[PDB]
């Protein structure tokens, strides 16, 4: 799907971030790595939210109140999803901020740091995208 290449994307952009390599390093300290995080997180939500809208062109029709529920379960999903990817980035200012208060001093613990913390940001994204990819799958029917 449209939106699940776009996730792709970010997550794989993440994946080399959590390497903390040289060239990661570097770009975590201007505003690139957050700025290119925010266009792949802007894709990801855009094509979610015209992904939902076709689904709705295609549903098996019940209760008004049942599709109701579960347009409001799928809604709390995407939102997760975002709010997962905001806090993703959060953590990388805040990465950017400490280092500048350093004042020059080594780096290496607050990284040790970022890259524990950033595994389990990851954990949950991805626990909270098959979430929300399961309740896509079952939401025409
Ligand atoms: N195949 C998957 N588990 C999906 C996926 C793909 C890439 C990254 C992530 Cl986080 C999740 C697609 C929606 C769930």
């Amino acid at each position: 799907q449209r939106w699940e290449l776009a996730l792709g994307r970010f997550w794989d952009y993440l994946r080399w971030v959590q390497t903390l390599s040289e060239q990661v390093q570097e770009e975590l300290l201007s505003s690139q790595v957050t700025q290119e995080l925010r266009a792949l997180m802007d894709e990801t939500m855009k094509e979610l939210k015209a992904y939902k809208s076709e689904l709705e062109e295609q549903l098996t029709p019940v209760a008004e109140e049942t599709r109701a529920r579960l347009s409001k379960e799928l809604q709390a999903a995407q939102a997760r999803l975002g709010a997962d990817m905001e806090d993703v980035r959060g953590r990388l200012v805040q990465y950017r901020g400490e280092v500048q208060a350093m004042l020059g001093q080594s780096t290496e613990e607050l990284r040790v740091r970022l890259a524990s913390h950033l595994r389990k940001l990851r954990k949950r994204l991805l626990r909270d995208a098959d979430d929300l990819q399961k309740r896509l799958a079952v939401y025409q029917a």
